[PDB]
């Protein structure tokens, strides 16, 4: 039947793995896919299953589980239409490109996008990934990726509604000034900042030769994690060398020019 085969396959996956969520997920969706009536459901289950077990990339492994649990939870592909066509378009990107940076951008802005169940953060996401396809500028791409994942983890992490509305002028800052051809080091500064405005703490910048310091104060430890896992994925994305200081809750950003 189609039921065990996924369940095959969910075994299969989840063995192979040493990812725990990535396991946790194949589990998920094979007893959402068990309970399932909907063959439309099963088919993308099963598409979805056996697409990771010929994937080698971890990210991709995850969003396509994500959409397995997606569909097989709700009982049809259309009640998660939105979700549906974000991860399409992140998985078009990802085999479009070439380079590794956009691949996990594409992923990763998708990932965190569909966990957070934010109607802004999911429309922010699938217009930034719209963007990038047709964008021919790989720089513009990884930046554009760049501010979507930061945005979409402000959502993932329940920053409050008028916080996350203000983060998206800074996301809307971002890709403009990358369009007038702002440097890898600005773009960073300016994922900070919507970090910061999006968790509701405090940023001076201290500017010297080719070195600017910025120092962000009232970070709780949730809150520093977050923070720092939107910046360095950015100066990841950006090729950017960021270093961090640390004192008290100061957390102090480093980026030269
Ligand atoms: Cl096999």
């Amino acid at each position: 039947s189609m039921k065990e085969e996924i369940k095959r396959l969910a075994e299969e996956l989840k063995e192979k793995t040493k990812n725990e969520e990535i396991k946790r997920l194949a589990e998920e969706a094979a007893e959402l896919a068990e309970r399932s009536d909907d063959p439309e459901v099963l088919e993308v289950v099963k598409k979805a299953l056996e697409e990771a077990l010929k994937s080698k990339n971890e990210e991709k492994i995850e969003l396509l589980l994500l959409v397995a649990v997606l569909v097989a939870e709700a009982g049809s592909v259309d009640a998660v239409e939105e979700k549906l066509e974000i991860a399409l378009l992140a998985l078009k990107l990802a085999e479009e490109s070439k380079d590794p940076r956009i691949i996990r951008g594409a992923l990763r802005a998708a990932i965190a996008a569909l966990r957070s169940d934010d109607p802004l953060a999911l429309k922010t996401v699938k217009e930034a990934l719209e963007r990038a396809r047709a964008s021919k500028d790989e720089r513009l791409i990884r930046a554009i990726l760049a501010a979507a994942y930061a945005f979409a983890l402000l959502a993932v992490a329940g920053a409050s509604a008028e916080r996350l509305k203000e983060a998206e002028a800074i996301v809307k800052e971002l890709i403009a000034a990358a369009e007038k051809g702002a440097s890898p080091q600005e773009l960073v500064l300016l994922v900070i900042e919507m970090m910061v405005k999006g968790m509701g703490v405090t940023m001076e910048t201290h500017r010297s030769g080719n070195e600017v310091k910025v120092v962000i104060k009232g970070l709780h430890e949730s809150q520093q994690e977050v923070l720092l896992e939107a910046v360095l994925f950015a100066a990841e994305l950006m090729g950017v060398r960021v270093r961090i200081r640390f004192k008290g809750d100061t957390v102090t950003i480093v980026v030269r020019e």
